[PDB]
């Protein structure tokens, strides 16, 4: 495969429906040597079997909010793997309240919690493992249209992803010198532990399926393959790029209609709403 | 004037070169009643005469990192002016170190400092004064190209302005229901207290000057008129807009060369570099 | 006003609901000396009173597809006004067929007509009057979100507008040196002659009203006021800018929902579609 | 490979340095059965051997300016290959003058030639071959940063590329209904027949090399692999996307400076210019 002999660190796995898992699965099929991290011993209960299924004996603890966990991580991968060719940064969080209602009511607390866990953590993770990154290494993070466009109740998480994307741009220039790449994969809505916690997510998912050019929701396999590509030398001439894997949803300037032309009606007014 | 009888709150005045003042100056000539805020007593020594120079007796204290200041602001204007038609958010801060070197070396501390003072403050300032805002009210903040593009050692400030512009988008939806507008004016480099205290600023300035389409730097007056417009009814149809006042610089995909056709040479190699 | 003693050419008026009219009306109210053109004698019947109504006795014939009309035009304003401070390029066309169905069915013939009348015309109009443009002159054209986002059946006109926004960018660099500004005002949907001829235009309009941040359609006055600003010295620091005047519509990444939060319902499913 | 048993049409091969060839090469190594096309007999002398080396006996004539060639194409692929899984649209032309001097001097003639060969041809190519496109088919075209940013003397080609990306957006919606993908690969400067004939091209190249984050120029293999990715099921979740293979150049907001921080100096002022 295109990741043969390549070593990579996967951060974000919570279960087999995780974006990072789809990416790890895809990376595995291409011969990569993987390493995984887990937030707490409860998630490790799921990250471990997942890890075994992908020929990986490297499982470490890493709660991005605990700076000492980073110090341990550096020592871990340097001992167990010597070096890293790629990193997957698939982590984000914000209090449940922050994602409902408006951005106005956001508490300074929820703001910082979402900024730190979802943005700064990319900086700390990358700086921490910087001296262990081989030349040509690739750093991939996960974003969402909500960064540049308004998406119902995404709120502060929207402000985070915008900063996240900017960081990707600045990190690509900081590491470009040493031939290292940085990108963001902008996936469309998809069912995962984090999303199943968001209010009326089934709706966001229906609006995308019905109004997206390909008229479908992206699979975990599709997101995994786009990621794998971005992390492989297949894309060594690609950096500081925000790559959409959303069934083409990003192009829409309004609700789809194209299929119906009698008088032109919204596809929404005909599917799951009549 | 297009602001006669209109009441606005100006946040961000440090001296008479501040962007916030230019916009204030312009709104003044249009008949707006002005109100100013200062960070500390030291700054009040400069904000005071200015307010007086522009007919304003309503001067209040406001350090965005102090939440109790916000409740006072409220009571202060609710008592003095009763209502607000437009708010100017001209604030941004980050430690000196964070704006030099690389984004990678940024600390969790400077990060949270950059994000709070420069982004969350717009949220608290707005949500606080919300019930004092008349229908048709306009909220303007200031950003910089660094938000979506790499600019020399802008580092963490670039992440801030990226969330800032995204916050402008969500606030516009949050407050649009109530007929209120939220925009951002992305001004080009311009010499002010805060900018003069930034490494090699002389260079960013000259580069924009030579490479900009209008072949010059933007004046404080031009930024002020751009803002006055965004804050006047003249733009009642505008919202969630990042308005560029940069002498067209933002359109360049490389250094200028145009006038000289002989064999095409960078204007920079001909201007102040021979 | 901010256009006192300023002379500008207004191109594109068909009746009193035209965008070029709103722009004209607004510029008139600011002391501008206007001049108008007309496609044919039938439109001249409406461009004449309108022209009188705005203290303008300069009315010339101009069909952008007729190269000779441009030669007359130059001679006309050189005699009648000596010079131009601003220009309004408000012209667009494409066969009815091309604006329905898909982009795939567009004939080579419709493609060219749409590109010529809608894009090249800006190039010819500007290049022709270039010798009569005073320093600080401002060139304003009109575009629509369909340039960068897909909009129902906008098709080839979507391709035109995108080339047009890129044209705006290249012309700003070409004329930038001579202190001349070039911008585009991207207006939101609004009822006019050309639009009343578009299939199911009412829907585009309804959708914007319900889903736009300000929850209303933009008025002809708001478009004019924006254009006037773009054409006045008030924006002497703005160039190569695509300025949106759509009630904040461009920020939306999906249909509005906000006002209803029980389970978060689409405002569309509650307004003009129960 | 990821295109094993996948049949595609390669349009635009001029020699072993063409972008279309690199993509073909990368696709050939992924198991695809290829088919090529040539403009005139003078190019068939370079396409035939390339087609042979890549295992292809399907070499057809196609001058996008001639509509009859499209009818033959259809018949040629329907008879020789039965159906198509992917199409490569790597064609663009504009008169030599148009690409030098200013966009202002462009003639109506050259405007129409640029638009037609570089934009309309994507529309005819896809609509003609449409009945031969299998579900999940992928359509890829090539663009350049000049489409949305000013690039020296790119001029009218910049307008074409902007319409081209817009067409990619509308075509993606027209063919998505049938599960077909449409994307654009925006490559960075690279040595080809067409580019070699461009004014001051070495400069554009050195400028991207020094200012690009990965500090190099992209290779034909990288552009090739990026396109093969876009054209394979590996990217079945991506559509209407403009994908940048430019060593990350697009992220730059100004010239590079990074590595040097004595007073912060341009990398350009130190490399190939002292
Ligand atoms: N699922 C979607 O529809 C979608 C769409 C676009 C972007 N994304 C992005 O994908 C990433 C998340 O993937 P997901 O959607 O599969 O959710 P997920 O729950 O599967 O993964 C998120 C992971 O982050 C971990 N995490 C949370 N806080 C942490 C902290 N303090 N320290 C260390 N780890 C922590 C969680 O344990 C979890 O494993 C996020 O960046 C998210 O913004 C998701
Ligand atoms: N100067 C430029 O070239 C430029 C370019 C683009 C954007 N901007 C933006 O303009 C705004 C500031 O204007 P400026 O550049 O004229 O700088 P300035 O020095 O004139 O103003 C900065 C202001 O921020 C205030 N401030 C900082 N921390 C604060 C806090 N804790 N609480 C309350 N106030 C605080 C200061 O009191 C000061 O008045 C910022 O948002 C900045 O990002 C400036
Ligand atoms: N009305 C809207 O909702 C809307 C939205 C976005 C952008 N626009 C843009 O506004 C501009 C026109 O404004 P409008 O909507 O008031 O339409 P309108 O019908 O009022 O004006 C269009 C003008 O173009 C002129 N024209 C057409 N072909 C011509 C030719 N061959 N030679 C000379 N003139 C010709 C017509 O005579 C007409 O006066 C167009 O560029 C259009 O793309 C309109
Ligand atoms: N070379 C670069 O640095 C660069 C950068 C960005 C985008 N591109 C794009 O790549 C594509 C071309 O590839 P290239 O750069 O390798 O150049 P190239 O010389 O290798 O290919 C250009 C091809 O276009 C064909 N062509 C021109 N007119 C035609 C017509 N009327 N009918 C049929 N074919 C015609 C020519 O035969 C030629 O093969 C173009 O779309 C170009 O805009 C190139
Ligand atoms: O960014 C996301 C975008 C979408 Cl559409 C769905 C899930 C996402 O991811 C998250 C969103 C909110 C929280 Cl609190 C935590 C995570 Cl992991
Ligand atoms: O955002 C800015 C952009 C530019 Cl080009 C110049 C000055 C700016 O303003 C600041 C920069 C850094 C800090 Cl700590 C505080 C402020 Cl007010
Ligand atoms: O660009 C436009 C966008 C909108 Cl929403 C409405 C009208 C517009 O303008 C036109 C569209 C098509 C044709 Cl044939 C002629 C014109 Cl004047
Ligand atoms: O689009 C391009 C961009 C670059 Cl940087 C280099 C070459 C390109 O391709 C062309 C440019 C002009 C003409 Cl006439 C024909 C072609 Cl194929």
């Amino acid at each position: 495969g295109f990741l043969k002999g390549k070593k990579g660190l996967i951060v974000g796995v919570a279960n087999n429906k995780s974006i990072a898992y789809g990416i790890a699965q895809s990376c595995f099929n291409q011969g990569a040597t993987l390493a995984f991290t887990y937030l707490n011993e409860s998630l490790e209960k799921r990250v471990r079997p997942i890890a075994q299924e992908l020929n990986s004996p490297y499982v470490y603890e890493l709660d991005v909010s605990k700076e000492e966990h980073f110090k341990s991580l550096y020592n871990s991968v340097k001992k167990d793997l010597g070096s890293l060719d790629f990193i997957v940064h698939s982590v984000a969080f914000a209090p449940k309240e922050a994602l409902e209602g408006s951005l106005l009511e956001t508490s300074k607390s929820a703001f910082n919690t979402a900024m730190e866990i979802s943005v700064y953590s990319l900086i700390e993770l990358t700086n921490t493992l910087k001296p262990l990154l081989n030349n040509g290494a690739s750093v991939l993070t996960l974003s969402y249209l909500g960064s540049t466009k308004y998406m119902a109740h995404y709120n502060v998480m929207g402000l985070a992803k915008a900063a996240l994307e900017s960081a990707v741009r600045y990190l690509a220039v900081d590491l470009g010198k040493h031939h290292i790449r940085v990108n963001a994969l902008s996936a469309g809505p998809i069912r995962t532990l984090a999303s199943s916690g968001i209010a009326d997510f089934r709706m966001i998912l229906k609006w995308n399926e019905i109004n997206a050019p390909l008229r479908k929701n992206v699979s975990l396999e599709e997101v995994g393959n786009a990621g794998m590509y971005l992390l492989s030398s297949l894309s060594s001439g690609v950096s500081g790029e925000v790559h959409f894997v959303d069934a083409g949803y990003h192009v829409m300037g309004m609700g789809a209609v194209e299929e119906k032309d009698n008088k032109a009606t919204l596809l929404w007014d005909l599917h799951k709403e009549q």
